[PDB]
RNA sequence: AUGGUUGUCGUCAGCUCGUGUCGUGAGAUGUUGGGUUAAGUCCCGCAACGAGCGCAACCCUUGAUCUUAGUUGCCAGCAUU
């Protein structure tokens, strides 16, 4: 249930170079970009809304997945305070496709974690904290994210239609559910819940991660 | 026929694999791009993530001292040739 006032402040994007997949939902196009169509932006809304609680009610994690700049807030904390755990950083090679190999970036993660307090420092000398804290302090800022997958990444909430686009085909690999908000120039058939709205406003960022993020945190608390 | 052993290419810095992806295939990707180093050394981007031998360091010697300890070694500080 989008609010349709609230709605006209994301509706835009790139413009001039449309694909004809990603442009049969355009309203016109008015000297700037072609206008996206409002009301398919609203039901497709209410299909993430009712599809993202229902089945984000089955159990499993949803990839919070985001790739640009200033869509690491939305994603980070969206997610991060809504309930999954995602990736706004610059994209892993193969994320859910690698799936054992990200695990063991996992146990790095996880020794360099629990390191911390495992009395890591004081065994070594000073370069043995030093160049180990600079390995969990270059490997967290990259993949800290995963550590709420620990099984497969049950869904792709991508937030990155064209710079996720190995995001999109590792989700392809599997027959795992990737809905997400594709622009106006981009692929439409590759999703399979289409938000077809614009990502350059970072106000779109919000209540794109938000009524996403708000939907699966909202539908996934009300059993008690 | 060989085991064992040893030269050089050369201390030059390379040489490969597990997983994943591409490509019908052989293959590739990592290992390429950006700098920086003696170095595939290090960092950063990167459809890759990791590891192996290599590089390095660890070993010995070399110039600085401390502490232990002074005999055949050293002789300041005293007599002695």
């Amino acid at each position: 249930m989008k609010q349709l006032l609230e709605a006209g402040v994301h509706f835009g994007h790139q413009t001039r170079r449309w694909n004809p997949k990603m442009k049969r939902y355009i309203f016109t196009e008015r000297n700037g970009i072609y206008i996206i169509d409002l009301q398919k932006t609203v039901k497709k809304v209410e299909e993430a809304y009712n599809f993202t609680k229902n089945l984000a009610a089955e159990g499993g994690k949803i990839l919070f997945v985001g790739t640009k700049k200033q869509a690491q807030d939305s994603v980070k904390e969206e997610a991060q305070r809504s309930g999954m755990y995602y990736v706004n950083q610059r994209w892993l090679g193969g994320t859910l496709t690698n799936f054992e190999t990200i695990q063991k970036r996992i146990k790095r993660l996880k020794d360099i974690e629990k390191m911390q307090e495992n009395g890591t420092f004081d065994v070594l000398p000073k370069k043995e904290v030093v160049q180990l804290k600079k390995e969990l302090e270059r490997l967290e800022k990259f993949l800290g994210g995963i550590k709420d997958m620990k099984d497969l990444p049950d869904a792709l909430f991508i937030i990155d239609p064209r710079k996720e686009r190995i995001a999109v085909a590792e989700a392809r690999k599997l027959n795992i559910p990737i809905i997400g908000i594709v622009d106006t120039n981009c692929d439409p058939d590759e999703i399979d819940v289409v938000i077809p709205a614009n990502d350059d406003a970072i106000r779109a960022v919000k209540l794109l991660t938000s009524k996403m993020a708000d939907a699966i945190l909202e539908a996934k608390q009300g059993e008690e």
